[PDB]
């Protein structure tokens, strides 16, 4: 408007305003103390208020970036603490803002943030709700300088809502701790997703991204016209290019403009944007991003007509291959919400691979008159797995099932950090329950969304601590082949069973006194180690020793003494195993 500051304050509101400014500065000045950021926020906020009362007061005409940069440069110890970053204060705005971007650190050498006791958290919440929430928001923000601010804000309110509900409950911990875990996990998945897209836009390219967006937007807005979808994909692409550069304000405006365009064209995109569009800026785009799939028109012909029989097909394909394959993808995508984008892309690639060789023959219509046959095996696969796993996830519960993955993966690539094997296994497990719950129509898309992050996380580690090239092969394979690659790893047969060591299996009674998350992650570390020492063991074998061990501990937690039991009735089990498996 006449003043940017004013305008952002007016529609964001004072409370949200204060919290975003805090997250902003917390992400650059990651080293300064909370108390300092509060002075800052309050200052900036008093100024904002100045521009709201008189939208023409001194300096209110300045742009946010400018103002932001000016405040960053007033920090007395900028150069002493951030050193080179302080040099940014010498450039002329555009360059300055760009300079600040590139100096923001991502590996803040800061201590892991620990979860204090429920009683103290609850007490802290109660005594001073704002300092408590804003303090932790500041803590999460300075350790994650790239986590999109608004989204972090959105998480805070969930944290606030969980304390609010739990701290005044009967069994606080049992109420609170699980919700805090659902937020930690969820919070990590979100961080991972946004870095993955920005990475993909880098690797795979702007085109591949678009292909991905068309598939995704068509499943969500099946009723819209290819032209309409296509318009949204071009915009969606920019939004994410700019956003991936890292400027919070630019990124925010792009998401806002798009969300507004979508709401002003509702009846041309979806009939599911009712709610979201009534919401205020902040929540609007976010809301839209999680909207449900509109229903597809019952009418809808079939792909056969326009993509196989129809004359002009090779003609349409040569005039605009990209737009053409875009329409294929679009038409298929909107008819199949239950497919994972990536699956939709193999289909699209395959179709392309056929028209490329087929429109080169003397009579194509014959060459490609059976493409849809090549599609069946490609679709059946991801489906059949989803079934094999989700069904198995029944016989056994999450934990007992994570123990199946655990063994299966340790035997594929046994030369991998045992604690990385435990994390990945457990993570796959959670993916199994977060999804297998959904109906046979949201499964594949869910898995795709969660398996991806888990897979990238596992590649990032493998990238930093390489070991097995097979994984490397999968980690450097194509966007569309990553998963199948992993799903095709066979048990490794070159493995040299790990040197024995009874210590790795030496246990004590200190475990009859540990929470689930504890007991588990230990019964699982031995299980993994047990496979690396005798990978030639079978499921009947391990499903046996897993019992001779489990029900063994219950016998030491049922004995007057323990230490002896956990060594006496132990070792007795070790030998009874180092024999029954050799
Ligand atoms: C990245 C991220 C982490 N967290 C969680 C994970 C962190 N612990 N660990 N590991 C915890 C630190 O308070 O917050 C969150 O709530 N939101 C987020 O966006
Ligand atoms: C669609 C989607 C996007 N994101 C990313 C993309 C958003 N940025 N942009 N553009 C970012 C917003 O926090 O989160 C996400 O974390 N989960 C999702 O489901
Ligand atoms: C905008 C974010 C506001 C966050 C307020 C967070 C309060 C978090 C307590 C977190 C305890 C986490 C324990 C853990 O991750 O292991
Ligand atoms: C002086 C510091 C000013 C910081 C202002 C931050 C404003 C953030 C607005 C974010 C709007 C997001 C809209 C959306 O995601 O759809
Ligand atoms: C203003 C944004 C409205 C977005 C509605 C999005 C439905 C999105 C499925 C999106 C996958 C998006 C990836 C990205 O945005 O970078
Ligand atoms: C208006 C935009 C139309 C875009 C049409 C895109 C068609 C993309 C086919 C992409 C195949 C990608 C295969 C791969 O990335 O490995
Ligand atoms: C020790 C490192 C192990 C890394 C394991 C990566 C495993 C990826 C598995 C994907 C499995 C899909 C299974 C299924 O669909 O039924
Ligand atoms: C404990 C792990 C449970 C895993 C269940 C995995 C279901 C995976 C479905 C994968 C579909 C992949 C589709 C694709 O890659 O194109
Ligand atoms: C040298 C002998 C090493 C034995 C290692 C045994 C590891 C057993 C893990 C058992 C996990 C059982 C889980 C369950 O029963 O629900």
């Amino acid at each position: 408007h006449k003043s940017e500051v004013a305008h952002r304050f007016k529609d964001l509101g004072e409370e949200n305003f204060k919290a975003l400014v805090l997250i902003a500065f917390a992400q650059y000045l990651q080293q300064c103390p909370f108390e300092d950021h509060v002075k800052l926020v309050n200052e900036v906020t008093e100024f904002a208020k100045t521009c709201v009362a008189d939208e023409s007061a001194e300096n209110c005409d300045k742009s946010l970036h400018t103002l932001f940069g000016d405040k960053l440069c007033t920090v007395a110890t900028l150069r002493e603490t951030y050193g080179e970053m302080a040099d940014c204060c010498a450039k002329q705005e555009p360059e300055r803002n760009e300079c600040f971007l590139q100096h923001k650190d991502d590996n803040p050498n800061l201590p892991r943030l620990v979860r204090p006791e429920v009683d103290v958290m609850c007490t802290a919440f109660h005594d001073n709700e704002e300092t408590f929430l804003k303090k932790y928001l500041y803590e999460i923000a300075r350790r994650h300088p790239y986590f999109y601010a608004p989204e972090l804000l959105f998480f805070a309110k969930r944290y606030k809502a969980a304390f609010t509900e739990c701290c005044q409950a009967a069994d606080k911990a049992a109420c609170l701790l699980p919700k805090l875990d659902e937020l930690r996990d969820e919070g990590k998945a979100s961080s991972a997703k946004q870095r993955l897209k920005c990475a993909s836009l880098q690797k795979f390219g702007e085109r591949a991204f678009k292909a991905w967006a068309v598939a995704r937007l068509s499943q969500r807005f099946p009723k819209a016209e290819f032209a309409e979808v296509s318009k949204l994909v071009t915009d969606l692409t920019k939004v994410h290019t700019e956003c991936c550069h890292g400027d919070l304000l630019e990124c925010a405006d792009d998401r806002a403009d798009l969300a507004k365009y979508i709401c002003e064209n509702q009846d041309s995109i979806s009939s599911k944007l009712k709610e979201c569009c009534e919401k205020p800026l902040l929540e609007k785009s976010h809301c839209i991003a999680e909207v449900e799939n509109d229903e597809m028109p019952a009418d809808l012909p079939s792909l056969a007509a326009d993509f196989v029989e129809s004359k002009d097909v090779c003609k349409n394909y040569a005039e605009a291959k990209d737009v053409f394959l875009g329409m294929f993808l679009y038409e298929y995508a909107r008819r199949h919400p239950d497919y994972s984008v990536v699956l939709l892309l193999r289909l699209a690639k395959t179709y392309e691979t056929t028209l490329e060789k087929c429109c080169a023959a003397a009579d194509p219509h014959e060459c490609y008159a059976k493409v849809f046959d090549e599609f069946k095996p490609l679709v059946e696969e991801p489906q059949n797995l989803i079934k094999q796993n989700c069904e198995l996830f029944e016989q056994l519960g999450e934990y007992k099932f994570q123990n199946a993955l655990l063994v299966r993966y340790t035997k594929k690539v046994p030369q991998v950090s045992t604690p990385t094997l435990v994390e990945v296994s457990r993570n796959l497990g959670k993916v199994g329950s977060k999804c297998c719950k959904h109906p046979e129509a949201k499964r594949m898309p869910c898995a795709e969304d969660y398996l991806s992050v888990v897979l990238n996380q596992l590649c990032v580690l493998h990238e930093k601590t390489p070991v097995s090239d097979r994984v490397t092969k999968c980690c450097t394979e194509s966007l569309v082949n990553r998963r199948p690659c992993f799903s095709a790893l066979e048990v490794d047969e070159t493995y040299v069973p790990k040197e024995f060591n009874a210590e790795t299996f030496t246990f004590h009674a200190d475990i009859c006194t540990l929470s689930e998350k504890e007991r588990q992650i230990k019964k699982q570390t031995a299980l993994v180690e047990l496979v690396k020492h005798k990978p030639k063991a079978t499921k009947e074998q391990l499903k046996a020793v897993m019992d001779d061990f489990a029900a063994f501990v219950e016998k030491c937690c049922k004995a007057d003494d323990k230490e002896t039991c956990f060594a006496e009735e132990g070792k007795k089990l070790v030998a009874a195993s180092q024999a029954a498996l050799g």
